[PDB]
């Protein structure tokens, strides 16, 4: 068996024992750590962010990959009705939330997709908060219970909140967590929370059936 | 001549110009010795203020002064003087009712500010009312009633915003929306409701925003 491979194993169990906390070494330090190559390094991470494990911030780094065990699940939401985490995980920004928190679209932030139950059917929300926003919090702090207190937890204060409000036809998202049909009427909900002097701190997403014994919505 | 209560209430209407007496003074007994007039006097002397809407009484506890968007209030409140800005419509104070009281959790003949402001934005004019409790914002002056961010004002009262509740409809336009946003009745409406709460589940503040929910993606038909 490879070196690399072996290599990823024992960074895993290091990372299955919290030693390695979300909120490590780096791969220098991995190839002190191990006593091996910078690219047998380099191919034992390759492999562990294949598996989802960790995530590079390219050019500074590496993160755990936030895991939502039976502990977690009962920090962040109280449970084990109520809110259902159906993900948690660190991704690079991207191009579209690069533009809107104004950062770089390789840079990192965290992704929390939860669902619950309410008065006419389940809703759906999604909440990104930038890494380096929200840099001290381990997944037990990501309580989802209060957003704002939520929101409010990281490096700087909440100060303002933007809305803004659409009805959409139902996406594959909502179909398989809200239990709709192709094309059923959605409120979109989209928030973006506001640190002092224009900065965004958070953007969070919230879906909900439009369906109504008042209207009928009509898509083209 | 001019009877006794008119002239007792003119010169309150005075003292209410002049600031004397403001938004965020003296009750009725009080009324009564300064006056040096009976209590028949200086209730009819009130009730002409409070019909002028001048004044607003709390049940038996006092009164109040009406706020009034003056020139200075207005550009206190939202920077403007004499769009993409934010334009009062109404600023006043009243009795909460059965509705809000209920919300609040309050007495119905207890007192809330309500405040009305108009938006132009992408597609079309938004209106927002504000209903803020009295008693959980007692020492705002009119030109604390500042309207640039929502939060900032909720936040500035008593307690401290905790937490935001949220409701969203589509309803037809109602006279307001007439009015306020150059819409036909029966036109579709976005409706966001949001109730701020301090911690332990305690209300503090409600907002209605409403946007034209009109769109080249669908219609609503209303039934």
């Amino acid at each position: 068996k490879p070196l690399f491979e072996v290599i990823a194993s024992k960074i895993k169990d290091s990372i299955n024992r919290d030693e390695y906390k979300t909120g490590m070494p780096n791969e220098t330090a991995l190839q002190e750590i191990y006593s091996s190559s910078r690219t047998t390094i380099r191919r034992a991470v390759d492999l562990l962010v294949e598996e989802g494990l960790v995530v590079r911030k390219n050019g500074v780094g590496l993160y755990v990959q936030p895991k939502l065990t039976a502990q977690n699940i009962l920090e962040m939401t109280g449970v084990m009705l109520k809110k259902d985490i159906k993900d948690f995980y660190i991704r690079k920004a991207g191009k579209f939330y690069a533009e809107i928190f104004g950062m770089k679209e390789n840079e990192l932030v965290y992704s929390i997709k939860f669902v619950q139950k309410s008065e006419h059917g389940a809703t759906l929300d999604r909440l990104i908060l930038p890494l380096g926003l929200y840099p001290d919090l381990q997944a037990k702090d990501f309580q989802i219970i209060n957003i704002i207190e939520l929101v409010n937890s990281g490096k700087y204060k909440l100060f303002e909140l933007e809305q803004e409000l659409q009805l959409i036809l139902a996406g594959n998202e909502q179909i398989k967590n809200m239990h709709l049909n192709e094309n059923d009427p959605v409120f979109k909900l989209s928030s973006v929370f506001y640190a002092e002097n224009d900065m965004p701190i958070a953007i969070q997403y919230h879906y909900e059936d439009a369906e109504s014994t008042k209207y009928v919505v009509d898509f083209n």
